[PDB]
């Protein structure tokens, strides 16, 4: 009759039964579901497969975050499991619900709206893969940012994996390269050096400097071609190592160090993503003049592609460096003033000349727009030393150049076929991703289509 009152037997077993919380859902900025849980316990589903593989990561068999945003957001995503005490029989039938202070309802996890746009993510995914496959590269990465808010609109690496089946996935497939890997920025750092020299009035628009190759003691500093003299525009346009290192040489070692530091080089971003690289910025007290010089053209210091993309917000957001967001923002976060509005505006105008006839990155030109960009290729560093065959090409820029809306950054790792230069290998995916992104965002061309 009253089973609850009786001694336990083989046919009446007191059981504490889990009432599992529903894990938070992850969405794109427009409402599209990217991660959700379904009963089986609960099971995690990524409807879009490998598209947001690195950003979102995965959970373990117990519904705990293991990698990506699943790991770093674990606290608000999980919720709180509930429980109830029941009397069951040997088949598992609930015979009685038992009075207990242990009976608790579950609290579902909190839902997250990412700042990322699946339209832009798709476009970045497809073009990245096309470039990697064509150039027979080992790997690649793309970051797309909102140039005014610092919101991440897209972030993909290849090779990737299906987060619905993370068990077969390699270490190399699982690595979120945009956030975990530091690279030499090479030519990509140059606009910052030029911007600094302009900002502090160490140079101006119409100074012509001697850009002949020279020596810092024994070690030579040269360009690809001899340019007797160039103005600041020429230095930008031709990506002159000589002009850049000379401009940098007008500041002390400490002052250049503080600057690279304020740009985010050599510390963790604290973006909220797990496994962030700290990068590399050697203590200024150890710099010789040659080292200051090679740093000025992007050797001897390192940062992730995500850090590089972020530094570009100082150029696009009128001299104010923005923190990045993976979460949808109502409004631009407060940033840190790096250059005057006046300087950034001038420097954006200068960078347009790298993508026009005469510049070093004409392949990143987008029909109907002025694009400011830099591009280059460095030899790959494998444990503080160089390999033989192996290069890393990068292309980064923004549009519309006068009033920027989008930053796109692409890196291609170990291209093997059909070129080595960043301007070609990372330039076409840049071009397609940029143009597609401007179109998705409803941004009007500023000049007629050729």
């Amino acid at each position: 009759t009253y089973n609850f009152l009786k001694e336990q037997g083989d046919n009446r077993i007191v059981r504490t039964q889990a009432l599992p919380a529903t894990r938070g859902t992850v969405s794109d900025r427009n409402g599209a579901v990217l991660a959700l849980s379904a009963p089986t316990e609960l099971k995690r589903h990524y409807p879009m497969g490998n598209l947001f593989a690195h950003v979102i990561g995965f959970t373990d068999i117990d519904g705990k975050g293991q990698e990506g945003l699943e790991l770093s957001l674990e606290d608000s995503l999980y919720g709180e499991d509930g429980a109830e005490v029941v009397l069951r029989d040997r088949q598992g039938n609930i015979v009685d619900s038992l009075d207990s202070p242990r009976n608790k309802a579950p609290q579902n996890g909190k839902d997250i709206i990412l700042s990322l746009d699946q339209r832009i993510q798709t476009l970045a995914y497809e073009e990245l893969n096309k470039a990697v496959e064509y150039h027979q590269a080992k790997a690649g990465t793309v970051v797309v940012l909102d140039a005014r808010t610092g919101e991440i609109l897209a972030l993909a690496n290849t090779p990737a994996y299906d987060p619905n089946r993370p068990g077969r996935a390699d270490s190399e497939q699982r690595r979120n390269r945009a956030v975990t890997d530091m690279i030499e920025p090479g030519s990509a750092i140059k606009p910052f050096v030029i911007a600094k020299a302009l900002d502090a009035g160490k140079t101006d628009l119409n100074e012509r400097l001697n850009t002949q190759p020279y020596k810092i003691g024994p070690s030579p500093v040269r360009d690809t071609h001899v340019y007797p003299s160039l103005d600041v525009r020429g230095i930008m346009q031709k990506s002159s190592n000589v002009g850049t290192s000379k401009l940098s040489a007008r500041f002390g070692a400490e002052e250049m160090y503080d600057f690279y530091h304020e740009l985010g080089i050599g510390v963790r971003m604290h973006s909220g993503f797990p496994g962030e690289t700290a990068g590399l910025l050697r203590n200024w007290r150890r710099w010789r003049p040659i080292e200051q010089a090679t740093m000025s053209f992007g050797y001897g210091l390192q940062l992730s592609l995500l850090q590089l993309a972020r530094a570009y917000t100082a150029l696009t957001h009128d001299g104010v460096l923005l923190p990045l967001s993976f979460e949808k923002q109502a409004v631009a976060p407060q940033g840190k003033r790096i250059f005057k509005e006046s300087t950034a505006r001038e420097v954006r105008n200068l960078m347009v000349s790298v993508t026009e006839p005469g510049g070093t990155g004409t392949a990143g030109a987008v029909d109907g727009f002025d694009v400011g960009a830099k591009t280059g290729t460095t030899r790959k560093l494998v444990n503080g030393r160089y390999v033989d065959n192996k290069h890393v090409g990068t292309f980064i820029g923004f549009a519309p150049a006068k009033n920027p809306r989008v930053i796109v950054a692409v890196t291609i790792d170990e291209p093997t076929a059909h070129g080595y230069y960043g301007g070609v290998v990372a330039g076409s995916p840049f071009k397609k991703i940029m143009g597609g992104s401007l179109n998705i965002l409803g941004i009007s061309p500023t000049k007629p289509l050729t």
